[PDB]
């Protein structure tokens, strides 16, 4: 444990931004950190047995993960969002899984 870069701090001043579920599924604790009067950055604090990873709440994979994790009846500790959307406008089976198009600014 080093104090040059304080690991012993409840907040997440840094994030990994984008993350995969194989890590997320290992998460036991989730907290939504908000820029308001808590800490100066909006982050998802994720506690894993080996490390505490901090990710961006804007991450699509996280929102997918949280729905799977929300299904836990034991308790919901590693879960923050219980819903990815209010619903989902999805397709049956002919889809991309996530048709995330980087909206091109100025089509001309």
């Amino acid at each position: 444990s080093e104090a040059i870069l304080p690991i012993a701090s409840s907040c997440c001043t840094e994030v990994s931004h984008h993350i995969s579920r194989r890590l997320l599924e290992r998460v036991n604790m989730c907290r939504i950190q908000r820029a308001d009067g808590d800490c100066d950055l909006a982050a998802v604090i994720l506690h894993v047995k080996r490390r505490r990873i901090c990710v961006s709440p804007h991450n699509h994979t996280v929102k997918q993960w949280m729905k799977v994790q929300a299904a836990k009846k034991n308790g919901k500790g590693n879960v923050c969002h219980r819903k990815k959307h209010h619903g989902k406008r999805n397709s049956n089976r002919a889809h991309q899984g996530k048709h995330e198009t980087y909206g091109h600014k100025t089509p001309y």
